[PDB]
């Protein structure tokens, strides 16, 4: 419409236990993706993309994403500074984005050598978008994972058409 | 019925003194609400919503409201152009609403750091609706305020069942 599905209350978003810095780092493929602003576009199905978590010196993350947007490889670099709890981050520099008023990152779950589920929320110019990414160390998607993902999203108020699974492409991202 | 309670004569609607531009701006929560077209719906109690007064360059107001209508966050943006007296505004663009013939806004009272009471009137397709909003800088509602609000409405010919107090929700509006 012109409307947006409410971001769930934080209490509904789990936080990994004993989140480990250096074990979560490295390349992560986005095999699952969902959010109030994410939608299924059959005309242009969403393509898989990778995101790299580089552990800096002061424990921050130099996060680089490699997407395949319209004929070319796009690169999004941004740093995630630690939050109040291991596994929580805020967007560094924030001022560099005069339109942003808040941006949180919450690692809901992970095993570090296979998959992960990360929650993102950010209010901008008075709009409250949020999303969940299903990370895979490989491009593989297990039916169990997929389902357990769809469940979390729904538990967050996300209808089916707001839950997408990027087509593995294998280019610009390998 | 099919009828509507008359809008009071303007003489019955006070206007704040020395209304201050930049001091009234910012986020306002709607803790009190009343009007000839507003009614108590126990089946669906009215939820609290916010309205933002953004002071533009040419002193106009970029007014944005964030409501929680049926599962989603709704956003209503409109500009309030100054009227004949500090604290009075008319709806900009008006033509963009071929059905509207008049729309006035009158800040009846405010302290800028706590509360405010604003009057709205607009004739549309020959119907004369009007309403009063009780603004709070926070979601708090003091018994004194509440009562002093109910009094103003009644003084305007508004029965009790036309005086509503939105349920604080704290979502889509924070
Ligand atoms: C965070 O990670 C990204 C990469 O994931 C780092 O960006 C990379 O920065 C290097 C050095 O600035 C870039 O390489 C240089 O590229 C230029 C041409 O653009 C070339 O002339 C140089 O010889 C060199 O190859 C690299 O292209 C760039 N990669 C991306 C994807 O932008 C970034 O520096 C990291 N941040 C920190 C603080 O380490
Ligand atoms: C009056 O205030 C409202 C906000 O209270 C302003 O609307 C906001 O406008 C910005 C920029 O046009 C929107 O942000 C952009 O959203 C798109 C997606 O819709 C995104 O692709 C852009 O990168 C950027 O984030 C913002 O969503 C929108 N907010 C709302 C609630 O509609 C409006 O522009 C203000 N009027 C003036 C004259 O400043
Ligand atoms: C203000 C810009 C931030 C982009 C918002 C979310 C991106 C999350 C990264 C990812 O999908 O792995
Ligand atoms: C023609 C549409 C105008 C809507 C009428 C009244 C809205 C007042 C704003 C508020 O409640 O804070």
């Amino acid at each position: 419409t012109s409307d947006l599905i409410p971001a769930p209350p934080l209490s509904k978003v789990p936080l990994q236990q004993n989140f480990q810095d250096n074990q979560f780092q490295g390349k992560w493929y986005v095999v699952g993706l969902a959010g109030n602003a994410i939608l299924r576009e059959d005309k242009d199905p969403q393509k898989m993309y990778a995101t790299i978590y580089e552990e800096k010196e002061d424990a921050s993350y130099n996060v680089t994403s490699v997407l395949f947007r319209k004929k070319k490889c796009d690169y999004a670099i941004r740093t995630f500074v630690p939050g109040c709890q291991p596994g929580e981050f805020t967007l560094g520099n924030i001022k560099s984005y005069p339109g942003l008023t808040s941006y949180l990152v919450r690692v809901v779950s992970t095993n570090y050598n296979q998959h992960a589920m990360v929650f993102f929320k950010k209010v901008s110019q008075n709009r409250e978008y949020f999303k969940i990414t299903l990370y895979g160390r490989t491009k593989e998607l297990t039916s169990e994972l997929k389902n357990n993902f769809i469940r979390f999203s729904k538990s967050l108020g996300l209808p089916e058409n707001h839950i997408v699974f990027p087509v593995p492409i294998d280019q610009c991202i390998d």
